């Protein structure tokens, strides 16, 4: 069925995205040193800088992915 | 200058790369599915089920999110 085939290709695309960019997200978080106190400020300034050069679905979902990593990073620390 | 600005521009490159790498695949996948207004939600739920049968990470979720956007826009524009 095309549904299962599409799901399986999305899985490989997802894992490709994970592998390609997760270490880059790690490094960005290292440089940012976010805290619970500054996470919202940082996320909105990052988004502002991102969208200053345009918007497409790729940029939106990259921001959401990074924002989830940012929240989780702050959670697991402080 | 500011680290937040630099991170925003690095996400701009990443997002443009994700757009470049997979948008044609999403379009082909939508051509093969032939989704309509009435079956798109059930198509999306079965695809998501098929996707997460092999696990979950943030890359998989954002791929699904971006595909869902393309699916919705496709159905929308093609009924017009
Ligand atoms: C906007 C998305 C909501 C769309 C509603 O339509 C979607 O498909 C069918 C009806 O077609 C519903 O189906 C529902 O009723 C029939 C039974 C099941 C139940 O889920 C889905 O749960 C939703
Ligand atoms: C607005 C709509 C929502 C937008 C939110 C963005 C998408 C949300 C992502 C949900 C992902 C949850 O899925 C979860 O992914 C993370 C990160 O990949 C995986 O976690 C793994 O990678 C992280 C990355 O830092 C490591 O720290 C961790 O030790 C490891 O387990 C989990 O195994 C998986 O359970």
């Amino acid at each position: 069925s095309t549904m299962g085939q599409v799901g399986r290709q999305l899985a490989i695309i997802g894992d490709d995205i994970n592998r390609r960019y997760d270490s880059e997200f790690q490094t960005m978080l290292q440089h940012l040193q976010p805290t619970a106190e500054n996470a919202y400020e940082y996320f909105t300034k990052i988004a502002t800088s991102l969208f200053e050069s345009g918007i497409n679905w790729g940029r939106v979902v990259a921001l959401l992915g990074f924002g989830y990593r940012l929240a989780l990073h702050v959670y697991q620390h402080g």
